[PDB]
């Protein structure tokens, strides 16, 4: 089991850069219109606190440069959506795919292609952190990258990159220009909440294990969902929602394995630590991988 | 820093199916021409001792059903270069890349596009173990997907993928067909050589590591050359050539920790562990980046 991305290409047909002035940033292209973060209007004097409002107001069409690779596509209107800006164009990208904007869960797992002046440069897993942060990998001039998901040919867009906070985690929004979590697009340090451990990846994790033969950790006893939660909090585990124990369905149906079963099974690891003992070659219990991840997989 | 993988859409395009009989595995679509494992012709009886000269002198072009999304492309010629089979189509590629075929050298990445029916699942990194496996993650049905570098619009293509061994890892060729590794294409369970450590990408992932704002592991001390490798080869990690030392050059001057004062610290991981603690969250030391991964993804 690795972390593995979804194939780049579909979305590496609709990135394309867009300059204002002198600062450039990333943006996507889907039918005739580019979505990129709102700040490219900024100038680095009216970043501490912008007041977008005002500095979109003295914007005008012709003020915006977009370019596939070096080719120019005239904007023929603008508006901002929360902190995205929406610049219509005049040509349908051809390489539109099959799409959806989507706003994700904490625990889930998405698609991260790097870009750099339109340029895709690479392609990783990330997970949302419960505290709403990634764990990254962007430099100076990767804003307006997006996060996805494929299913059967469709991509969800989830994600358009914003913000790296001073610990070197990232901050962003889903294509609405809304962000996740408590942060804002302004030239300041921010922080982020305390962050936990993705109990319902951690489950999915130790279903693998089982899938693969490696079941030691399995007791007779079981558990109620809030006697279970009450306990991971104590542990800085996140509590379990009624969506996450369905999204447990495939895998717990496929090892016979009950949800609470397995979660009682983690609470005795909580409780008394891995005896040096590993799971899936492991001392430490992975909560990067959802349960579609682990289905993927297999 | 994370494992970064190329981006994928020049070899995407390039994926199609292709079907002998009963075999349905992926093929290469450059140009006119597709690559892909010369056991597509192999039934389940041939495969235990499968004579392919032999098994592919009795295929006519018309056994091949090569798909590319829902068209069909009509075979019009077909050879063996070793373990690939490579059958000449009457439509060329309009995707095909600027492209190379390369072989590459242990401890080097590459960029590997799982896919299934000759559609791309998953991009992920991986690198070609000492001894010429690669961890990979591979399942039924995966075998003629490909490994790649990408350099300027050019993508090298240097594996393609052949088999899993009982132990899990993964066995494959290059694009001229030639095995990584001790390998052969029959269905037999097969051991590889004992694997060793690429100690080059540990140094160069130890100063992604300080790159990064974590430097716990560093200390004071240096080493010789000589007395490192001394060490490095006790714990089974392949030796540190000068040639290593002065690729190691950038990401030193980068940092201003010196080759030698990194593998003192290096030395001192292996003598005394990691004491529970992690670098870049990992709990083992990582050998799958090169210095050039650390670079391109760092600046
Ligand atoms: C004293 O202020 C701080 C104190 C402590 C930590 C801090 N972090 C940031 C912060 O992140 N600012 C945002 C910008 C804001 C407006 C969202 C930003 O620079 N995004 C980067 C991605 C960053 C850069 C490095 N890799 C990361 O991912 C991006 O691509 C953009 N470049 C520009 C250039 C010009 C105009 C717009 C953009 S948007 C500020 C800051
Ligand atoms: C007693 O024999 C064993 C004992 C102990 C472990 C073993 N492993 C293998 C082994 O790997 N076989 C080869 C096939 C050989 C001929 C190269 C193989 O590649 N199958 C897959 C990729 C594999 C499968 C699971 N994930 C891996 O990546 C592939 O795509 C292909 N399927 C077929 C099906 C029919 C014809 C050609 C191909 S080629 C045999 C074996």
């Amino acid at each position: 089991f690795r972390k593995m991305a979804f194939p780049s290409g579909k979305v590496e047909g609709c990135m394309v850069q867009v300059t204002c002035g002198t600062t450039t940033l990333n943006g996507l292209w889907l039918d005739d219109v580019v979505y990129c973060p709102r700040h490219v209007i900024c100038t680095s004097e009216d970043m501490l606190n912008p007041n977008y409002e005002d500095l979109l107001i003295r914007k005008s069409n012709h003020n915006f440069l977009v370019q596939a690779g070096n080719v120019q596509l005239r904007v023929i209107g603008h508006s901002m959506q929360n902190c995205v800006l929406k610049l219509r164009v005049d040509t349908a990208n051809p390489k539109t795919p099959k799409y959806k904007f989507v706003r994700i869960q904490p625990g889930q797992t998405f698609s991260v292609l790097a870009c750099y002046n339109g340029s895709p440069s690479g392609v990783y897993q990330c997970a949302m952190r419960p505290n709403f942060t990634i764990k990254g990998s962007f430099l100076n001039g990767s804003c307006g990258s997006v996060g996805f998901n494929i299913d059967y040919d469709c991509v969800s867009f989830c994600y358009m990159h914003h913000m790296e906070l001073p610990t070197g985690v990232h901050a962003g929004t889903d294509l609405e220009g809304n962000f996740y979590g408590p942060f804002v697009d302004r030239q300041t340090a921010q922080a982020a909440g305390t962050d936990t451990t993705i109990t319902v990846n951690v489950l999915a994790w130790l279903y693998a294990a089982v899938i693969n033969g490696d079941r030691w950790f399995l007791n007779r006893f079981t558990t109620t969902l809030n006697d279970f939660n009450l306990v991971a909090m104590k542990y800085n585990y996140e509590p379990l929602t009624q969506d996450h124990v369905d999204i447990l369905g495939p895998l717990s149906a496929q090892t016979g394995i009950a949800v609470l079963d397995m979660c009682a099974s983690l609470k005795e690891l909580l409780q008394n630590g891995m005896n040096g003992r590993t799971i899936l070659g492991s001392a430490l219990l992975e909560d990067e991988f959802t349960p579609f991840d682990v289905v993927r997989q297999c």
